């Protein structure tokens, strides 16, 4: 039974670190992890370092591929100070830790030798404004494929990967739970662009950003564990983000553990689980590398696409 | 407005032939074209030669990419007499000429310098036997995604691309309109494998053969023209394939131009058009190179994916 994938346990995967240096301190790591995340420097060494190696081995090889098409076309040469940007997709369910995984990865690749311009963009900013969502009757579908301005998103990544000087992306506010009027994240010809979002690995009747990814990550975990992380993180936010009177969810701060648990579960039941099951998980088979986490948040199993 | 594609008219595309030699005679070409096809040596020079170049430029570059992952993994070296097979997908509607396009391409790549083992496989053989189709009530859905043993198909391509020594594929009979009992096409570690079929470019909830393609072709034409080619070819077959008393469609041989036209159109209307519109055409955006044909069958426009 041949397979396009090859599996690894942490032991087998850490050995592939070779002599990749760790350019991240305990403090720096901290300002990168999210509430609830258990990621430590050891996990960054045994897991994120090999990955950082594999990515660098493929950034060069991926360039030969575009070089070929350039040659074929009898095109210039591609200023070495402006090669074709390596796009990386990071996917997974809400609360599975993917935003941390992305932030940490950007940190490791930025500290690679020639100091690459490694930008990071969350699909958060490509969600339709609340007003527009209400219009489409989608206010209770945030995160589902249809609640994002997919065309704009694709326009953005195509722009960057096609060598444009700069490209803009809207910015989403978690505090206000809506797109921020007039706010934009400018990305200027990075060497690497990481795109993090729920369905970035999705495929369809049109060319999508998944078709432009040169490498993709899917952070995974048993669904039940993710719900616990979700609920738990919800309760913890009563004294962090919800505490802020400006917060759209401020009314949640005064909930009892019990009341809050009921609320979190309902949201999970009606929005996040469905989206995970119907849209996110079906895209897992296509990811270059899947990071599997045990109930403790620890990455103890990995699946790589060798084909 | 940046784009992942770059378009060409025949004039611009022929210039990319450079000094690629034509190793195909008038006779040889003939035994490769299908009834109704208007392909001549000129079209092979101005269109198939550049393509043969682009493919060879990418076969090398595509190998660097697998080489990287091999290095990363600290794997052997890959016997140069056994590198990772370059898979090519050729898609398009029934009667658009794709089978010819595939056969011609195999001919050109086989006559490349080091004489590569270039195998060709049609998804014909992965259709469920008529008995099995009747069971699933699919006898009038031949060609639709669900009428193929998709799992077996994927098993086959995965086997070949993963370096297996040999892999078997069932053989379909057009004469009998069913799978041939006990017949098999053996493919032994080719250097290049071309897969031709209606929906080979299809994508889904599982890893599919489109995910294993290193390069893909989509033969295209206005839908109305394809119907005319289809109908026309149907009538012409009254004196070729349908003439054979063994032919499952022998009853069609005695049809009048009028009767046959009515029959062809009904089949097109109920089976081939729907499948083209619902399943085949939505996969066009993902093809590396689209070959567009005018009402005369002539390829006068091409769209390449540079991203
Ligand atoms: C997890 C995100 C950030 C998805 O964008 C969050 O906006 C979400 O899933 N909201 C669902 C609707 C709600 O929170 O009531
Ligand atoms: C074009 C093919 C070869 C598709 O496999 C042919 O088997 C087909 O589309 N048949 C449809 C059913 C029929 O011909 O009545």
């Amino acid at each position: 039974e041949p397979s396009p994938y090859v599996e690894f346990d942490r032991r087998q995967w850490r050995a592939l670190r070779m002599s990749t240096p760790l350019a991240l301190t305990e403090e720096e790591l901290v300002g990168l992890r999210g509430l609830g995340e258990q990621i430590d420097l050891l996990e960054v060494e045994e897991v994120y370092l090999p990955l950082a190696r594999l990515i660098h081995l493929q950034v060069a090889a991926r360039q030969r591929l575009f070089a070929a098409t350039a040659e074929f076309l009898g095109e210039p040469q591609q200023n070495p100070d402006r090669p074709v940007p390596f796009i990386i997709g990071v996917a997974g369910s809400v609360a599975v830790g993917k935003s941390t995984t992305a932030r940490v990865l950007q940190a490791l690749l930025a500290r690679w030798d020639h100091h690459p311009r490694v930008d990071l963009v969350t699909t958060d900013g490509f969600l339709y404004p609340n007003a527009e969502l209400q219009r489409r009757n989608l206010m209770h579908r945030k995160g589902f494929p249809e609640s994002y301005n997919r065309r704009a998103l694709m326009r953005f990544v195509t722009s960057v990967k096609s060598g444009s000087d700069y490209a803009c992306a809207p910015v989403y506010s978690h505090l206000h739970y809506d797109i921020i009027p007039g706010a934009e994240q400018v990305v200027r010809h990075p060497d690497i662009l990481i795109l993090e979002g729920l369905n970035v690995l999705q495929t369809g009747p049109t060319l999508m950003v998944s078709d432009l990814f040169d490498f993709s990550l899917y952070v995974d975990a048993r669904i039940e564990d993710i719900e616990q992380w979700y609920v738990s993180r919800f309760l913890a936010m009563r004294t962090t983000a919800f505490a802020d009177p400006e917060s759209h969810f401020h009314h949640y701060a005064a909930f009892s553990d019990s009341q809050a648990v009921v609320a979190a579960r309902e949201i999970w039941r009606t929005i996040n689980r469905p989206n995970l099951v119907e849209n996110i998980l079906p895209t897992r088979p296509r990811a270059t590398l899947v990071l599997r986490k045990d109930a403790d948040h620890s990455i103890n199993r990995l699946r790589l696409r060798k084909l």
